[PDB]
Formats: C-alpha cells, structure tokens, sequence
C-alpha cells in the first residue's frame, strides 16, 4: 500500500486533481522513502495517457544507475499493472503500450557522450531525472529545453545537496516561477517500514549526511568531514588475530606520499590490521614503481597467500597497476566515486563494519584534519580540501570498492 504522499505522486497530473495545471513535479527528501519507484511509475502512466507516438526523456547519473535504481523495478511494475514493454538495450531506449496508445522513453546519463550527443536534436514530450542534484546542471538547461510539445511536463527527483547547489537555487527557490509542484518525502512516507527498520537506517548516519539523508534538509557541508569518528569506539590493539581473508588498499603518489593498508575480515568486522606511510617530500627521496612493489611484498610477507585477495588502486595509478599485474597479483580497479565514498566510510564507522589497529597513526592524523572546501560549498559544490588525506583516500578506496 502506497503512502498518501505516494499517491499524491501517481495522482497530481490527473483532470481531477486541483494541482494539474503544475510544469511538473519536485519530489526531493530522504532515502528509502518509495519515492523514486512511485515517480516513474506516474511518470510513464502519465505519458501513456496523456500522449500518443512521442518521445520521453528519462535520466539518471549514468545510464547503468538509472537501470538499476528505476528501469528494472518499474519494468516489473509495469508489466503487472497491464503495460506491455519492449526494452531496447543496446539503443538506450524503450517502447511502451496500453490501451493501443504507443510511446517512447529514451534514456540518458548527464556525463555520457552518446546522451549528449542525442538531446541535441531530439523532441520531447516531457523529461524525467532520477538522481537530479548529481547532473551536471548544463545538461539538465538543455535537456529541459528539448521539452517542446504541447503539454509537456517536468519531473524532478533527488536527494538533498548543499543549500548553494544549483537545484536548490535555481529550481526549488524558483517554485512558482516555473510553475513546479514540490512535495518532500521522510521515510514516514514509506509504508512498507517498521520502526526497527528506520531506527536501524536512523543509526547508519550521523551529522551532516543524517540531516541530508535522513531528515531530508540541504544542509551545508562545513568543517570535519569525519566527525563522527570515535577514537573510544574506532581504535583497537594491535594485537595478532586470526583473519579469514585481506586486502591491501593504495593511495598512490611519488610527487605526494604512497599509501597502503592492510584489511583484514574478523567476525564480519573490517580491520585496518596496519599502515604504511612514505613521503618523498619529507624524506628527501622519491621511490619508484618497482621499489613500491618491493615494500607491497615485505608489507605482505607474514600473511597466507591463498587469504590474500589483491590490492586496491587508485585509476591515476596506471604504471604501478601495470607492474603489479606482471608480477600476477590481483588488482581492483577502485571505484573511485568521492562523495559517495565519504558516505559509505562514515557509515561503515556509524555501523563499525571497520575498526583500526592503533598503530594506524597517520590515518588517526589524517581524520582530524579532514574538511570539506568551505568556499566549494558556497558555490554549491560538496568536495574535500585534498591535503592530508592519503591514507584516508585509500581508506574510502577499499570501502567503497569491497563494502559497498
Ligand atoms: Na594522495
């Protein structure tokens, strides 16, 4: 059963309703609040009803991320509500029908080529963005301004950012300038959830990105980043433990310092089991890539080989990455997301799916100096100042990677 926000969502464009004059509609809030699902679900009922033989722009980050996140949970939808669907994956688009009405909803990802390249010359009858705050904002003017069609409607949906993002600015001060529906979603607006579950969820997040995530405000992202960071909850020993599996994680740079870690599984707990820290700066020399690989073999020397499951790298790495292969061990390719990793590490902290051994003292160093860019942040953009942040890059580097 959908909330009554919900299905304020799948009902505001109806003659019915009092709202449907609206340009389109703003759903923004918190996570997990059945709000992405919902809004596509009314985005593609309300295409099909409202239009026949037109085009529907539908976006996400990537295309990959709105598959996953939208298209395949509102393809089954669809299906058993009666919507007969064709999805054509290599073209990036899809035809759908009902009630022998017929219409195309193309796909598009804010930071790819071949999107860009189509919402140059396309005609559209309404838009969708999953994901809105993370497009870049060009794309966002020009794939608004592709909606020429008489009738066409704006659909909007995100989580919040910073207060000085262009979405909040731009958009969501502008509300009755542009003539867009706003509603907001908690995750009381989600039905399918017991208190157990939020209050689990409510435990995951702490400080600016519980206020975002969970609360669902565009709050500034101001100070130390790991705030919630506990030397009472988040160190431990150093003392010999019978890990079932590792990792070593890299922060790599001979014009900064080189960074491994080594991860170590124990009762369903990340160990940082230790660290390795060299600066050429300070040490007055500057390693090589075969001269790092030495120290990787002495720096895994004690641990059983057949535990060890590879070394995590930065993508800017591609020398060190090349020599390690040839010497066959295993590398993975690090995610490298930032603001999506700071996430997950500070949740992996909140949950303690990771401790540190106290002999990480530079990573310890690393976290209290950590901040965001306080003049990033007032233009809009959440980012770190990157300065001593080494061990803490190849700390999000293995969170992100194997974790999340
Ligand atoms: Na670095």
């Amino acid at each position: 059963p959908f909330s009554k926000k919900q299905l304020k969502v799948l009902t505001w464009w109806r003659k019915a309703s009092p709202v449907s004059d609206k340009d389109g509609i703003i759903c923004d809030g918190s996570i997990r609040a059945g709000k992405t699902i919902v809004m596509s679900f009314s985005y593609v009922m309300w295409a099909m009803d409202t239009f026949n033989e037109q085009n529907f722009g539908m976006a996400g980050k990537t295309i990959g991320a709105l598959r996953r996140n939208v298209i395949t949970p509102l393809k089954r939808m669809l299906k058993s509500r009666g919507y007969r669907v064709k999805d054509h994956r290599a073209d990036n688009y899809l035809t759908i029908t009902f009630k022998g009405k017929t219409n195309y909803f193309y796909l598009f990802g804010g930071k790819d080529e071949s999107s860009q390249d189509l919402i140059q010359g396309i005609t559209l009858a309404g838009m969708f963005f999953d994901e809105v705050a993370l497009m870049p904002e060009s794309f966002v003017n020009q794939a608004t301004a592709r909606c020429s069609v008489d009738g066409a409607k704006l659909w909007f949906n995100c989580n919040p950012a910073g207060p000085y993002h262009w979405f909040k600015v731009e958009y969501l001060d502008k509300l009755d300038e542009k003539n867009l529906l706003h509603l907001h979603f908690t995750m009381d607006d989600n039905l399918s959830l017991s208190k157990q579950v939020k209050e689990r969820y409510q435990r995951m997040y702490k400080g600016v990105f519980y206020q975002r995530y969970i609360l669902g405000l565009w709050v500034l992202a101001e100070g130390i980043i790991y705030d919630m960071f506990d030397q009472d909850e988040h160190v431990v020993p150093t003392v010999p433990r019978p890990y079932e599996k590792y990792y070593v994680s890299c922060d790599y740079g001979t014009q900064n310092p080189t960074t491994f870690g080594l991860w170590g599984l124990y009762n369903g707990v990340w160990y940082k089991v230790k660290e390795y820290h060299y600066d050429g700066r300070k040490e007055n020399k500057q390693k090589t890539d075969q001269e790092y690989y030495e120290d990787l073999m002495k720096f895994i020397e004690d641990i059983e080989k057949h535990k060890f499951k590879g070394v995590i790298v930065d993508p800017s790495a591609a020398s060190f990455i090349a020599l390690l292969r040839q010497k066959g061990i295993k590398v993975i390719k690090a995610k490298n997301d930032v603001l999506d990793g700071i996430r997950n590490v500070a949740t992996a902290l909140n949950k303690k799916m990771i401790l540190y051994n106290d002999c990480c003292k530079e990573t310890f160093r690393e976290y209290s100096s950590y901040v965001w860019d306080e003049k990033a942040a007032e233009r809009g953009e959440d980012k770190p100042v990157k300065q001593n942040d080494h061990q803490l890059d190849a700390d999000r580097y293995f969170v992100n990677t194997i974790l999340f």
